C-alpha cells in the first residue's frame, strides 16, 4: 500500500493524460520511475521542438487575437500608485482590500488592470477616433488562502471599450469569439457578468457607465472584461491545481521541473 | 522667448525625428498646438495599422530569435524568496543590497534573473541532453537614483547555456548575431564582458564557472547575459530618456499620452 506522502510525490508527477493507477499493485519506486521516464521524455520533446512557454505562448496568441479585432496593445505599470486601490472603490469593506502586496509607503503590485485601462482610455480619447479600444496582459497581484484556483502572483487579461458600440451583446460576441478561439468551454451568467467554466470563474465582465467612472475622468459607455490566464490554461490542459499553469520553478508547461 | 517650462512641455511632445526647432521666433502655443496634431496622428497612425506596444514586439522578436536558435523559453516568478539575493552574493558591501524593492517579510520584486536561470539549470539538467539553452524575458525592479538611462521598473532579458561549447567566443557570437538582427550598434569590451552602446550599458555577460555556482548547485560550464529591453529601444529609436520606452502611463510607443 502506498503511503500518503508517496502518493502526493506520485501526483506531482502524474499529467492528466497518463493512464496508469497508483491504486495498482505495483510498489512505488517502480511507479515513480515510470513517471520520471515519462515526464523526462515530455521536457526532452518540448526542448527538440517547440520550446514555448505555456504562459508565454498563451499571452502572445492572446495579443494577435485582440490586435486582429482592432484593440490597442497596453503595457502598463505592475507597481502603481497606492491611491490607485482606494480611487477604485476599494475601500476596508471589500474582501480585496486586505489583499495588496504593499511596497515601500505609496506604492503597490497590483491587483487588477483597471486603474491603468481607465487612465488609457481617459488620454487616448483626446486622440483617438471613437470608438476607442484596448487590452493589456501581464502581471497581478493578490494574497490569497490555499486553494486549487487561485495563486497570489497571476496574469490576467483586461480589455476595454468605450464609446459606440457598448452594448451587452457586444461585449458577450467578445468573450464568445474569444473563448471559442482559444478552444475552452465556458457559460456567461448574469451590468455585470461572470464567465465561469462549471464553478471555475474565468471572468469578470461589466458594462458601463458606473458610478465609479467620475473619479477617472471617464464619461462615456463602455464594456469590459478580465481573464486569468492560468485559469485558462487549467481548464485547456486538464490541471487539477493552477499551480501547474504559474509563473513557477517547480513546473514547465505543467511538468515537474523536480525529476 | 520661451520659458525653461514651456520647453519642458515642448521636449515631451517632441519626437526624435521631428524637424522642429524650439529656438525659432514661434509663439509657444503654436509650436505647441502643432506638436499636438503630430502626437495625435502618430496615435491614430498606430491603432488604424499595427497596434502593438513597443515593449511587447520587442519581447516577442527576441523570444522568437532565441527559441530558433535552441534556447527554452522560461517564464519564472517575479516576486522571489529574499534569501535568493544573499545567495547570489549580494552582501551590503554591493551596491544592489541597497536596490532591493522588499515586499513583505521574505519576499522582494527580483533584480535580476540570474537565480531563477540557475535554478532552472539545476533542475533540467536531470532531463535535458548537454547543452542547456535557456532565456527569459520580464520585469525585474531596482532602486534608482533618477537618470535618464535607469528605470524603477524595467524588462530584462536573460539567457544562459550550460554545458558543452560555453566559450568565449561562442557568447560573443550569440551577442553579436542577436544584436545585427536588431539592427542595434553595439561593441562588447573586456571571464566578465560588457555590450556597450557608446556609453550606455546594453549588457553584462559571463562565462563560467565561477565561484558562485556551487551554492546553486551548478558545477559545468556556463554562459549568459543580461540584456535591458528599454535601453535597446532607447538606443533603436533614438529617444533622449528611457523613460519613452517605459511600462508607462505617460507614453505610448514613445508618444506624449498628455495630449
Ligand atoms: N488569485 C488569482 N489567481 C488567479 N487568477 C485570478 C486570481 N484572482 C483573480 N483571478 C482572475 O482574474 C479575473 C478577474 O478578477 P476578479 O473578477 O476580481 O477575480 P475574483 O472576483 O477575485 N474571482 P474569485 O477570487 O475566484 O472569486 C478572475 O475572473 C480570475 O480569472
Ligand atoms: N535600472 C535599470 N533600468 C533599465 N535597465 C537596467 C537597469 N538596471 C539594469 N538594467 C539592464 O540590465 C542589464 C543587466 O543588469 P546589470 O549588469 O546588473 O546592470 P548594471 O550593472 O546595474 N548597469 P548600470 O546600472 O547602468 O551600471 C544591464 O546591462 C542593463 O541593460
Ligand atoms: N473584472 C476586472 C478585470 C478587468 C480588466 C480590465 C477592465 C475591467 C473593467 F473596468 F472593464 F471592468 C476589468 C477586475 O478585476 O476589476
Ligand atoms: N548580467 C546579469 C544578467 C543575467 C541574466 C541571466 C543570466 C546571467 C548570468 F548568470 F548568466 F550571468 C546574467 C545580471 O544582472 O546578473
Ligand atoms: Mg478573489
Ligand atoms: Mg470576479
Ligand atoms: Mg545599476
Ligand atoms: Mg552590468
Amino acid at each position: 500500500a502506498l503511503t500518503k506522502s508517496q502518493t502526493d510525490r506520485l501526483e506531482v508527477l502524474l499529467n492528466p493524460k497518463d493512464e496508469i493507477s497508483l491504486n495498482s499493485g505495483k510498489p512505488f519506486r517502480e511507479l515513480e520511475s515510470e513517471l520520471l521516464s515519462r515526464r523526462k521524455k515530455d521536457l526532452q520533446q518540448i526542448y527538440a521542438e517547440e520550446r514555448e512557454n505555456y504562459l508565454g505562448k498563451l499571452e502572445r496568441e492572446i495579443t494577435r487575437f485582440f490586435v486582429d479585432r482592432g484593440f490597442l496593445e497596453i503595457k502598463s505599470p505592475i507597481l502603481i500608485p497606492l491611491e490607485y486601490i482606494e480611487r477604485m472603490g476599494i475601500d476596508n469593506d471589500t474582501e480585496l482590500s486586505k489583499q495588496i502586496f504593499r511596497v515601500d509607503k505609496n506604492f503597490c503590485l497590483r491587483p487588477m488592470l483597471a486603474p491603468n485601462l481607465y487612465n488609457y482610455l481617459r488620454k487616448l480619447d483626446r486622440a483617438l477616433p471613437d470608438p476607442i479600444k484596448i487590452f493589456e496582459i501581464g502581471p497581478c497581484y493578490r494574497k490569497e488562502s490555499d486553494g486549487k484556483e487561485h495563486l497570489e502572483e497571476f496574469t490576467m487579461l483586461g480589455f476595454q471599450q468605450m464609446g459606440s458600440g457598448c452594448t451587452r451583446e457586444n461585449l458577450e460576441s467578445i468573450i464568445t469569439d474569444f473563448l471559442n478561439h482559444l478552444g475552452i468551454d465556458f457559460k456567461i451568467v448574469g451590468d455585470t457578468l461572470d464567465v465561469m467554466h462549471g464553478d471555475l470563474e474565468l471572468s469578470s465582465a461589466g458594462v458601463g457607465p458606473i458610478p465609479l467612472d467620475r473619479e477617472w475622468g471617464i464619461d462615456k459607455p463602455w464594456i469590459g472584461a478580465g481573464f486569468g490566464l492560468e485559469r485558462l490554461l487549467k481548464v485547456k490542459h486538464d490541471f487539477k491545481n493552477i499551480k501547474r499553469a504559474a509563473r513557477s520553478e517547480s513546473y514547465y508547461n505543467g511538468i515537474s521541473t523536480n525529476l
